[PDB]
Formats: C-alpha cells, sequence, structure tokens
C-alpha cells in the first residue's frame, strides 16, 4: 500500500475481536493468565495491544522490522544507549539537541562511556575520529537547531565497513520526509512529541530497528528500564499520526514560502534551511529528503533585539518543542539549548541571536503577516 | 491533618483558578511564554500541573521534601541509579524483585557499577558488606516475594555513619503501612503499579527525597532521562491514591484472615508472612509497620502441584502484580523471578513451588471459599 | 458472590480476549462488519463493550435485569420520561432535585405531560391523586434535600394495583443502601455524578429495569435519544464503582458521628437526618436501608447567617454535587433548587436558611474541627 | 484569521493561566465557590472549561453566536426539538439519516408534535405545507444517503416570511463545506461522530445559533436535558477539528475521483453525487457549498449483489458512520436507514441494494484497486 494508505490502515489499526475502527486502550495493568506462560499478554509494561499498536505503526511506516514507544524522545535514547558499556566509544554529531548533550555529558559519561563530537557532513572527519574501541555513530540529519544535513546512506556504508552500530535521530525529518533504515542504517529514532504526535498534546519516543537481533536487544533494555509509553498516550501517538502526510504537506508548503519570505528582508543576515539552494548542504538534501522540512533558523542584522522580535508575534507561539499543528518559535540559547555551555554553543555555530521557527499548518497569509509584527517591532519591515 | 484527610486534599487537589475539584488533566507538551523564562512550565517533560500534582501527594504521605513521577517503578529504579557513576559499589538486599535483580545484572554492571546482595537482615552482615567505593544500601522492606522484614532505622544509622545513600523500595507497605524517611531514610520509592494505584489499571513509579538538595538531583535526572508518567496516568494514580487508606484497611483485614486459614490447612508446610509470631521477623515488623501487609506467600506438600493449585481458583486471578483490589496469585519461579537464575533463586530461598497471594478486597467468605476450590483440587481440603 | 465481591469481579469486569484486569476502552465509532447483521457491536451510540460494562455492573447491584448508561442523571430521567406521551399524567413527590423540577415544568409539560405533586410520605395522599390519565409514580428517597423516606414497598403495591410504572430514583441512597427493585419497584435511576462515581469528577446517568420488556424500551429509547455515556467515563465510573463499600462504609460512618456532634450544637435549630429517632419517618427507614445514608440538612438559629457559616469551612468544600470522597456542603435555596421559585420552596419545606452537607471519608476529627470554625464565625460555639 | 487558522486557534485553544498550547481536561464534576454566586463555573453538567473550548470553536467555525455540544448527533437533535411544543406542526425533508425518522415517528409524535416530510428541494411543495400552527422547518443538505441538495439561502427566506425556525443538519457537509448561518438559518447542527471528529473515534453533536436569544433557549435545554458531551471526547472533538481543512481537502480530492471512476463502470446503473453535472442539484451544490461533498451513493445493475461486492473490499470497511479519514462503506436499507420501514423507504428513492460510499483520505490509487476488486467479485471489472 501507498505512504498514505499505512497511515490509516498500517501496523495494528483494528480490533479483531470487535471490528472495532480503533485500537481499544487497555489501561489494565496485567491479565489473567489461564496456563503459565502461553498468555499473549502478561505484564503492560512488558507489551500490551495499545503500546504494540503504535509501536507495529512506526515499524511498517520506517521499514523496519520492530518499533518502540518510550515515554519521551529522552527517554527512547537513553534507552539506545544502554546498548553500550562502560569503555565504549561513540561518535556523536556536534549539533545536537541540549538534552542529547546533557544525556552524554551528565549521565553517560559517568558510566564509563566515551564520545567525540565531529561534524558528520566531513565523513574525512568522521572517519579519522574511528577508534579500535568506537561502537556506534548518533547524528541527527536535519539538527536542532542549525539544520546541517549528512549524507546518510554515506555515515551508513562508513559504519557497516568498521562493525558500528549506526543510529538516526529521525526527529525533524519524520518518516514521512526521510527514512533511514532504507539507507542502510541500523536504528532509527524519533521524538514522538513532535511531528508524529503533531498536536502539541503528546510526550513520547520511537525506536524501530532494521533487523530482529537488534530488535530484540532493544525490546529487552525497553522492558527492563521500563521507559513506557502509556496506553493513553500510545493511542494519541497513533491517532496523530494517521494524519502525517495530510499535516506535513501543509508543514512543508508554509515553510516554503516562509523561507521566500524570510530571504526578502535585508533584516535577516543569516538562513538556515535545508532547502537553500546556496547551501552547501542542499544537494544531499534534495537527493535523500522528500521535500526539506518544516524548520527555519535565522539571524537578525546585530542591533536587532530577537526577543523583541519573538514577543511580538500573535499567532506565531514562543514555547519550546517543534512540529505541532501551531507555528512555535524560540531562541535556542535561551531555551532548548542553553543546556549547552556557551563557550560550547558559540564554537558550534549557535548564536545567542539565533532564531528557530517551527512551521506550522496556519494559513500562509496570516503567518506572513504574524511575522511582519515582528518585523516591524524592531524598525526593519 | 490526619492521613486520610491528606489522601483527599494534599498534595495539589484541587485547580486554584476555577476551584475544579480534581486537578485538569494538562496534556499539552508546552506552554507560551509571554517572557523568556518567566513562565511556571515550560514543557511538558520537565514539569506540568498534572504529573506535579501527584508529586506532591506522595510527598506528603511519604513525609519527605519533594515528590517525582515516572512511567513504570522500574523507571524510577533506573533514574535513582544514575545518581552513580563506573567505579560505585552498591550494597542490595538478596531478595529483590526479579526485575530489580534484571536491571542490576544487565544493566548497571555494562556501567562499571558493582554489586553485592546481603541479607539485610543481619546488620553485622551488611556493614561487613561496606567497602571504600561504596556508595549506597538499597533494599525493600518486605522483601518480595519472601516478606523479609529489615530494621529500617538500624539501616539509616549504618548509612549515615559511612556517607551512604540509603534507598527503600516501599511498594509492597504502601505510606499507609511505612514511612521509612521518618526513620531517617534517604530516599523511598514505589512501583505505582500496586496499592498505590490500587486498581490494576495504571503502570507507573514514584520517588520521594528527605532533603532539598537529593531532591534537586533526582529531579535533573528525571528530567534529563525523560521516564516521566505521562498525564492522564498521573492524573489516574492521583485518583487511586485517594482511596488508598480505604483499600488498605480492607487488604489488611483480609490478609489477616487469610493468614489463620492457610495455617490451618496441614497441606501448606510453610508460610511466609510478617505477622506470624513465629517469624524472628516479628518484632521489627510490629514497630515499624503499622499492620502486617496483605502479601502473604506459602509453599505445599511437595507432593502437591501448584500449578495445579493457583489454576482451580475462580475469584482469586493467576497474574503478574499485586496490590490491586482484585486478589492476585502468581508462583514467583514462573513469572516475576524467573529473571533470576534458578541457581540464584533456590540459593537464595526461592523455590520453585513457592506461591505469592495478593490479597485483595473482595469479601473475606468469598476468597476462602475459592481457596478451599484450589485445596481440593490437589486433595488436601 | 457477596456485594462487595460483585463490585469487584459482577457485570464485565476483564477482557475475555486477553485477560486483561480492566475492561478496556473502545473509543472506536463504529465497527467493521465480516457480514451485515452478525456483528456483535456495529455503532458505538447503540452499544460498546465500555459501556456495556459499566450498564451489566449497576444492574447486578440492583439487582435487575438491565442496566442503561447516560451522560448525566438528568439525562437519563428526560429518557425515562420519554416513554409517556401527550395526555399522560405522572404523580411526582414534592420535594424533588431542583433540575427534576425544571425539566418537569419547562419541558415536560409542552409535551402534554401533566403533574401532581404529592408527599409521598402520605399514601393516601399518593392514592387520591391516581386520576384516569395517570402512567407513573416518580419519587427520590431519601429527598433532596430534606431527607424525607418513602415506604417503597408500600408505592410500589400501589403502582400495581392500577398499573402505573414506579420510578425510584436512588441517587442518594445507592445500591449499597438501598435496592429499591428488591421491593416491586419497575425503574430506578441514579445520578451517577454522586456515589457510584465517588470522585468528584465523572457526570453520569444510570437506569436499572427489573424485567427484559421494560428494558427492551428504554434500551430502545437510549439508543433513539442518544444521551449515552461516553466510553473514557463510563470506564471511569466502573472504576469508581469498585470501591463504593469501602466509600459508603466510611461515609456511614462520618455521617453517624457528624448528626450526633450537629444535636450538640445549640445554634442548630433543626436537623433533617433519616438516622433521627425523632424523625416520624425513622422507623421505614430503618427497615428499608441499609445504613441512614450520608447526607445531613440542617437550620441555624434565624439571627445566624448561613452564608458566613460555609465560606469559613477550609475541609468542607463549598459547592454543587454530592456523594465525593470530599465533603460538600451547599445552600440549595441559593443553589441546586433556585431552579425552583422561592413561593413553591417555601410551601414544600425548603427555607432559604437550610444548609445541607455531603459527608465525606475525611478523618471524622478534622471534619468535626472544621465545623466549628463554622460555629465559631457565627459566635455560636 | 483565516478558515485554517480559525482550527489551530479559533474558540478557546490554550490555557490561558499556564499558556498551555492545548485545553486543559477538566474531569472536576463540581467547582469550590469562594462566594456563592461569583464562580465562572460551578458544575461540570452546567458548564466546565473543556467542553466551553470546543463549543467556541464550533460556533467561530460556522460563523454563529454561541455553540452547544451533546452526546450524541441524536441527542443534539433531540435537545433543538425539545424547543417545541405539543400542538407545535414541523416541515421535515422526506431524505433524512434513520434515527431523525426514528426519533420523529417513536419519540416527537408522541409529544403532540406533528410532522409533514417534503422534498424540500421543491419550494412550492415547502410553502404549501406550511400551516398557521407550522413553528419549524428542519432538513439535511446534501442528505443522508442520497444526498439530495436544497437551497438553504431559499428555505432561510420562506422561514423568515412565515416566523419559523429554520434548523439545517450540516453533517454531511462539514463548516469547510458549507456555511447555512451565513445563508440565514437559525440553528446548525453537526453529528460531530463524523467529519468533526473525523478519527472514527468520537461520539457526539454540535449545535450552533445565529442569535443570541436562541442560543439562551439551546443553552437552557442543554443544561435541563443533560445531555451533555463529556470533558474528554470535547477534547478528543476539538484535536480531530483541528485538522478539519486538511482532511477535507483529500477527501474532496478522492472523492471526486471515485466519481469519475465510478461512472466508467457499465456495472454502476445510477449515481448520487452532488457534482455529477446531469444531477438537477449541481448549480445549487456549486453554488452554496466549497466543493461537493465526500459522500458518495450508487446502484449497481439489477442482476448484481451489493452485499458481495461491499463483502470483497479490502481497504475500504464495511461499517456504519461516515467522515472518517478511512473509508467507509454501506448498504443503507440494511443498516443506517433500516429503521425507516421497507415500504416508505421505497416510496422515497432508497433502493434495497443502494450502497453509500463515504471517501476516505487513503491513497486514490490503492482506494481505486480496491473497487476492482469489488467488480471483480461481481464479474463486472
Ligand atoms: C532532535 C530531538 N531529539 C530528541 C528530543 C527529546 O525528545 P523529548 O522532548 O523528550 O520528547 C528532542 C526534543 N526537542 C524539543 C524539546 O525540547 C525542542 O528542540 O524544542 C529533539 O528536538
Ligand atoms: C518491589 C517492586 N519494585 C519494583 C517493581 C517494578 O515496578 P513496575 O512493574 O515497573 O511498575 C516491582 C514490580 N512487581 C510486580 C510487577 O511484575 C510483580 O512482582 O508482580 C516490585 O514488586
Ligand atoms: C437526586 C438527583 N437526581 C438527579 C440529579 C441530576 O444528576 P446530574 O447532575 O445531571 O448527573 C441530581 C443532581 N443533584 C446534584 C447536582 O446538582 C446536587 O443536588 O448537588 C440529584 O441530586
Ligand atoms: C445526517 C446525520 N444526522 C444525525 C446523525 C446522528 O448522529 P450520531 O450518530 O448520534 O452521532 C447521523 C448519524 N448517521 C451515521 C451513524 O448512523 C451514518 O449515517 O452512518 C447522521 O448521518
Amino acid at each position: 500500500m501507498k505512504f498514505e494508505t499505512q497511515l490509516i490502515h498500517g501496523g495494528i489499526s483494528e480490533d479483531a475481536t470487535t471490528g472495532a475502527t480503533s485500537v481499544p486502550i487497555y489501561m489494565a495493568s496485567t491479565f489473567r493468565q489461564t496456563k503459565i506462560g502461553q498468555n499473549q499478554y502478561e505484564y503492560s509494561r512488558t507489551g500490551n495491544p495499545t503500546r504494540a499498536a503504535v509501536e507495529a505503526l512506526i515499524a511498517t511506516l520506517e521499514h523496519g522490522s520492530a518499533g518502540f514507544a518510550f515515554a519521551s524522545g529522552s527517554a527512547a535514547i537513553n534507552t539506545v544507549f544502554s546498548l553500550f558499556s562502560a569503555g565504549d566509544h561513540i561518535i556523536v554529531g556536534n549539533d545536537v539537541y541540549g538534552g542529547t548533550f546533557r544525556l552524554i555529558d551528565a549521565v553517560l559519561k559517568h558510566f564509563g562511556m566515551t564520545f567525540t563530537a565531529v561534524d558528520t557532513r566531513d565523513l574525512a572527519a568522521v572517519e579519522a575520529a574511528i577508534t579500535p574501541t568506537t561502537k556506534a555513530i548518533y547524528l541527527e540529519t536535519p539538527t536542532n537547531p542549525l539544520l546541517h544535513i549528512t549524507d546518510i546512506a554515506a555515515i551508513a556504508k562508513l559504519a557497516q565497513a568498521h562493525d558500528l552500530l549506526s543510529i538516526i535521530d529521525n526527529t525533524f525529518a519524520s518518516p514521512y520526509v526521510q527514512k533511514p533504515l532504507d539507507l542502510g542504517v541500523d536504528i532509527v529514532l524519533h521524538s514522538a512529541s513532535a511531528y508524529l504526535g503533531g498536536h502539541s498534546d503528546v510526550i513520547g519516543g520511537l525506536v524501530v530497528t532494521k533487523t530482529p537481533a537488534l530488535g530484540e536487544k532493544i525490546g529487552y533494555l525497553q522492558n527492563a528500564i521500563g521507559s513506557i509509553l502509556a496506553p493513553q498516550e500510545s493511542w494519541l501517538l497513533q491517532r496523530g499520526m494517521k494524519t502525517l502526510a495530510l499535516r506535513m504537506q501543509a508543514h512543508l508548503n508554509n515553510a516554503a514560502k516562509i523561507f521566500t519570505y524570510l530571504k526578502s528582508h535585508p533584516a535577516v543576515t543569516k538562513i538556515y534551511y535545508p532547502g537553500d539552494p546556496d547551501n552547501p548542504d542542499f544537494s544531499i538534501a534534495k537527493q535523500q529528503m522528500n521535500g526539506f522540512g518544516a524548520m527555519i533558523s535565522f539571524e537578525l542584522q546585530p542591533g536587532m533585539n530577537p526577543q523583541t522580535f519573538v514577543e511580538h508575534l500573535q499567532v506565531i507561539t514562543l514555547a519550546e518543542s517543534l512540529g505541532a499543528l501551531e507555528s512555535l518559535i524560540e531562541i535556542p540559547a535561551l531555551m532548548t539549548h542553553g543546556a549547552i555551555p556557551r563557550t560550547i554553543r558559540l564554537q558550534n555555530g549557535i548564536k545567542d541571536e539565533l532564531i528557530r521557527l517551527s512551521v506550522g499548518v496556519e494559513a500562509s497569509d496570516d503567518l506572513l503577516a504574524d511575522l511582519e509584527r515582528g518585523f516591524a517591532s524592531i524598525q526593519a519591515d
């Protein structure tokens, strides 16, 4: 079936017993067994029909064999790194979500894991960073918040040639835009809190593995650590995923128009956007991404107050998060990336004045009218 | 106010703005800020009114400074142990939940943490286990499934004398029965999937710390690892907790009667129960526990089949989990503790014939009649 | 099985397919049919597993044939009265909930139904009100808010002798106190928003009938009018219902003490309470009720301001509704019964000075202490 | 703001106090009052923040003054008809949903209301039916299931000239397609179970009045009869509504392709579709509808078994209901319209073999392949 049909009917989308057109929400913590060990479900944390349903869906969408739903994107990441042990070495991208930087520095390094940050746009630099004790490569593409694009297929071949896990954080793209397991990657994960839920009303994470052997290891850690996605939220997450494609098209059309409009403003000095033809990422972006994503970051002229700008928007919402129906806007350095020290932020290209815009699905004319309220307030229209 | 009043009115139990006699379920993933950094709430994972309310309530019930709600009891444990680093040594009780055994051996030991199992009923053995790298003592009391009682106040003073964190799993008792923070312990935690929820319909974990400094450390890990309790399920947990005292009184009266009845039966060779006066635990049980719990384990004569016994009950339910309104029953070696290898199980007192019974709140007469069906099926009435 | 056991296991309390210890929440609106006319469920309004479970349970608890769940007690009453046609005449008790009065006067009378209000304590006056076009007798017992007791068995015999439907609103008592169908009544109904839900967090109605024929007519109207209880709230209602006996014991015990205490206060001139032995209803109360309920109304000395009294309570909550874990208090003339005109209020016994107290399950000591802050604020303790 | 922007941000879409980007779910049945009569909310049936939010939203979308949410479409209709009295006469269309027919015949006629069914496409017949006791005109447009289009503006002018209420069931269109209040109508109502919820997972109804005087009457009846939409489902409805415009566009695009495809199949003898240019309703549809709807009904050649056809579809689901993300199909005479007697069905144009297809948003190639499987099974490809 085609992708839009899989959103509506893929995974488990029905209750086989009743024919119900929605997967029932199994709040039950436990399950009566008639003879020990022959039940399909035993304990809600270990598995239950509602969570299994959204888990089957994301596996279908990402073209993986197994999916796993977690209480948050961060918990999904924490579980995946629980594959590694003291003395393992990991290669990480140098533009990541501030919370992933926090997990690495404040938790995983205490467990004896060691990390080297690399610009994964430079595959020479990636291969140079590989050591005999290296075990995996972890990167987001496009990145949070600079939207750097990494050649996934190239990273995956590099990874295969050295017996490394390749791990792609696919949050920003979504399986509608990018299916990294189709490019050789071992593990893909999402913060479902963004596009996959899409309604600004659910926190969760998703992991999909290509092979069943790696699925058995993730599933074992999922049950062992217990950072599971609750049944109500699993159900809400699936419901929102059903409109993923319809939402994404609106998202992407609106972003294309926002980019063009942002470039028509002299108040804007720099724009980060995978669809910029001047951007040297642009060719690998058009090859591996179905569209250019709905994130855009930009700087204003050095005299211009970003706080003043974002605080004078009226449709666009000043908030953390992204991928919601409503446009969200943020200053990474004061908000989602405050967890990264300022000196490190600035070495890796996150200026204190950078603005991150998650383009919603509102009417584009209303969005542009709103953005000009922001330019007007810094004398820049 | 008194405990029962606190269940209904404590923590946050009301919406201040409207007067709503229930805390609203905040499904929102994010919050509009009017200025950056002035919001009370910024991102659902970091905090939201709904999860905050149940966190406040368990903190009041346990007489602590701060509460923290997690996707499950296992996720609470995993977060607590992320306080520690590679090379840290931890003393654990030798009778723990099978999954806590699982997490320690399969995950925590890969992070460079080391562990020594000890009968925490023998305080000299505990002190003998303390090494220069030791960082904490972790134990359940009563234990799962043998219901061994440990002198909490003694363990705390031992831990304080050597700069250790004392961590008590209070799942089997609940704050109605046992308030470890009142006996000097540093951290108390729960699988909320038992008595606190009480209705067999929610998976969750709760952690309470005495001091605000330890609270800031748990809170930071909770946000950084992200195994939060979702909003809907936090609300459901708080709702169940409101009837904790009424449920607990009923649980406890049925368990008293179940204990008397199981001793009148010659088919039962051994009974594990804190209210047993033949138990050497009995004196400490009576001193630190308000009631003897509603868990009971027992063995049948070596001829008799426990699998047959449990499969012939019709009110008591054969399943995992405990602490629900419905009586639950289980064979640990085939179920909740099959994650511990057989050699270590029998070395530590868990025979394969052992039956664990979670005494519910049904009419006691309907419960004894049901147990008589199981005895009759192995010719032993 | 005994009542407490039925609460936990009666009606439908588990999912037969998986063994889930909770009935799953079927959010689906519709159900795939394989062959037309062969599905168990077709459309969620007509029926679904979640609502069916709570309907089955209340039917067990009330000793009836069929249960029906509505969006509120008002909607339940509206559907029951849709049994009747223009020209039909109904005898009603003269102390009914203000909203039942409003339905009758504002809606049902426009449908050509006619009504005589009668003190159903006086059976001779009930018989004198029976007319050639009379079809039914409808009353609450105990009444809202004067807690008048009517002889249920006698009213049924009277109704049977003239081919009338007898309808008892059982909200204040609950099946724990009073099972009207056991006394010959044709239809029993509840505002489940009170004791049955128990947690101040669900709006709902319930109807149970004795015979299947009357059940077919109520069910037909339920589906035709469509005032159904949604699945989420059906599941929440059933979960509340499981603790009904535990909660009721507590409610009843506190209300006993509250009554004793309110008689010791000279500021209280009059007390309405079915457990009052100076009450002429007391004997029939003791014969048809299992406990005297947990409502109490009372008046202060004419100088004393009831608004002052209730506004100075700190544990008792000033609000509408009743039957919650937490104590609620209210002034009917100003609140739940302001829908009745003041002249009709006074002729039927509801003074503007009247205070109605819904006794919760807080510790009785904290409740008596709270009540004396009320008395203190009008200089009367 | 534009329609697509109002979906995301109109009505009440935020929590004012916390800035939550989703309206909180107020499960509370009641609200503490500080001084009597000064609360914004007093009782959840009478109103609560969550239901108020979706009520504001639908009022904005339909360009009306006030919105009202009910437990189902049928309950919304039942409440609107409680505006009328015994002796009142109502004019109805002759093609209505089977349940509206049932409500009229089995309930409202018992209340002394009288009805005359009329082809509302024939304005002369409408005028001919107006009597001195007539008070309203009620019709769906498009109708269920023949999709008959009525000139709404003309019907409103007719009703204005005789001081009648015009009531339009707008379920099949959705406010994205059709806004009857902009054409002079007094009341618009929906079964929100269709396109508004959009996800096959909510039952509810909506009513919107143009004037505030009519709003006060509807609101008074809503509270008095109590057929409210519960808080959980109110919130789900609103979340579904947020994607209404994105879903509708996909709906309508698929329906145009399905219509073309069905017209090229000789097995199809008659098609009912508002966008058929040979349909005499085409011009009025083009003029008053923003698109032709996503419903299609059709008949096959007299030899061909419609049951065989629909039972061989694999993406299209045989089930009641409509307006869902997934395609639904149905045979009205055996299903949604079985409540109308067969003789009356055939008099008014519903043949026993009519098929009613609710076009979903699956990929159109997958839908066309699926329809082929149905035609193949009747030897008609
Ligand atoms: C690329 C990526 N991976 C993982 C996560 C973490 O996932 P949860 O938020 O725990 O669900 C995030 C979160 N980022 C949001 C929230 O701060 C934001 O930047 O605004 C992310 O952007
Ligand atoms: C003393 C203790 N601590 C932690 C946990 C782990 O808590 P979650 O299940 O993750 O909520 C449990 C679980 N025990 C149940 C579950 O199988 C059981 O044994 O039947 C426990 O008993
Ligand atoms: C004896 C009785 N029957 C029916 C109803 C109507 O029940 P819903 O509220 O529609 O569920 C009520 C409600 N009374 C509450 C609420 O005002 C109260 O008096 O405080 C009632 O007390
Ligand atoms: C034009 C119209 N108005 C009102 C209703 C009644 O609305 P609820 O179902 O009570 O929400 C319906 C329902 N019809 C659906 C379900 O049978 C169907 O035909 O498949 C309707 O189609």
